[PDB]
């Protein structure tokens, strides 16, 4: 049964981070600036986000950065790097970012993701980007 029509609304709020690669190391630079309008869990209004990346296809080698408890809009601020990865390849891959909130009762809820092809940046030099997190979907039940 091919159907799915929904429209609704959510307060996931939006991520910002930097793109750009290097010739000469040939490796990715990914900052992660941080979070902000980050939905809540518990009853307080505590979660512990995190942001998810995987550089699609491919998934697997993954990476990810740290978590902060009881912080909606907490700053990561990190610098990652992807070793073994030639431009003219990160560049048919994708960046994808999701940001979820480590629970413990809930397996895994995740609030948004982003979706952006490094062909399209312009990976040769470091580039800002401020994107909604979408709508990862619901938690099944």
């Amino acid at each position: 049964g091919s159907s799915g029509s929904s429209g609704s609304r959510e307060n996931l709020g939006r991520i910002q981070f930097s793109v750009g690669y290097n010739f000469q190391e040939s490796t990715l630079t990914v900052k992660i600036m941080k979070a902000q309008e980050l939905p809540a869990k518990d009853f307080s209004g505590t979660s512990d986000p995190f942001v998810k990346i995987y550089l699609l296809p491919d998934k697997k080698h993954k990476l990810e950065t740290k978590v902060k408890r009881k912080n909606l809009n907490p700053h990561w601020n990190e610098t990652f790097l992807f070793e073994g990865f030639p431009y003219e390849k990160v560049v048919q891959r994708i960046l994808y970012l999701q940001v979820l909130d480590y629970d413990r009762f809930s397996r895994n809820d995740p609030i948004g993701e982003v979706s952006i092809p490094l062909n399209k940046v312009d990976l040769t030099q470091m580039q800002t980007f401020w994107k909604d997190l979408k709508p990862s979907g619901p938690s099944s039940g």
